[PDB]
């Protein structure tokens, strides 16, 4: 039987918003704390990759929690020197499978 709310009907891309170069958990949204409050979630996993025209890629993975933010501000001097061509971010629910 269906239990009602399913973290599957909520996109994790809207649960976490990126500000400048920082990631923060949006607890101001009832759905985001709905799963965290029931203990069916532990937060949202976010990964970021910086593509450098130098043909090199860096990948930093971390978990965004209302108490632990993730900064993509890795090496801006390298990016300001050559710049970033494509930027990709992946967001998945962390906790119960599916």
């Amino acid at each position: 039987g269906g239990s009602g709310w399913n973290a599957d009907n909520v996109d994790p891309s809207q649960c976490i918003k990126q500000s400048g170069v920082q990631y923060t958990y949006n607890s101001g949204v009832s759905v985001c704390m709905q799963g965290l409050n029931e203990g069916k979630v532990r937060g949202v996993s976010v990964s970021g990759v910086f593509y450098y025209n130098d043909g090199t890629t860096s990948n930093f993975k971390g978990v965004v929690t209302p108490s632990t933010p993730v900064n993509t501000n890795q090496d801006i001097n390298k990016t300001n020197k050559v710049g970033v061509q494509k930027y990709r971010a992946l967001t998945e629910w962390v906790g119960s499978r599916s």
